[PDB]
């Protein structure tokens, strides 16, 4: 099941579309990997538990910049902007990014 | 193990909307894939307008107003790829907003 695409389609349907997602893929980090990343300075040294790898499309440069910034201003998120490309056939930018979320979420167990 | 449904809700709530606002906030978003049998039974039962669903998202959320909740529900009815089953909503008089629950079905497309 192409989960990443279903999750993207579901997120794009939520009414507000300047930034649409193509794929949203989640993984949990080992404590060792989280340790390495915090020390490497990625995600501003926050202790990330979960990473969402994103591929998306932005109708303008400025919409992409707002999207990236939203994940920089929170104590619970970090973002690594991996890249963007102009798509002249569709008049938009494709882009990729990894969003880290700090550990400590609780669930029943 | 990892409470994915909370990390995904938080990620979705972080995606910026115009004005910095969030008229619907998600608290839990769980996904699951349907066996062919279950999709066949749901379709015959008329759930999700008889579309044959491939993935189902179970949602717990909060809506700023009755009108925000109605817009959220309708977003998932006006698309050929989605159906929604609205389970319920309640006014939280401590906060002056609505909690709600719903299931969203997604087609193979
Ligand atoms: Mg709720």
């Amino acid at each position: 099941v192409p989960w990443s695409q279903y999750l993207a389609a579901f997120i794009n349907q939520i009414p507000r579309l300047e930034v649409a997602l193509r794929s949203v893929s989640a993984r949990a980090l080992s404590e060792e990997e989280a340790a390495r990343l915090a020390q490497e300075g990625t995600y501003d040294g926050k202790r990330i538990r979960v990473e969402f790898a994103l591929q998306g499309e932005a109708l303008s440069r400025e919409a992409l910049v707002r999207f990236i910034r939203a994940f920089e201003t929170s104590p619970r998120f970090g973002i690594e902007f991996q890249g963007a490309s102009l798509d002249e056939g569709r008049g938009l930018y494709t882009f990729s990014a990894r969003v880290g979320v700090t550990g400590g979420e609780s669930g029943a167990r």
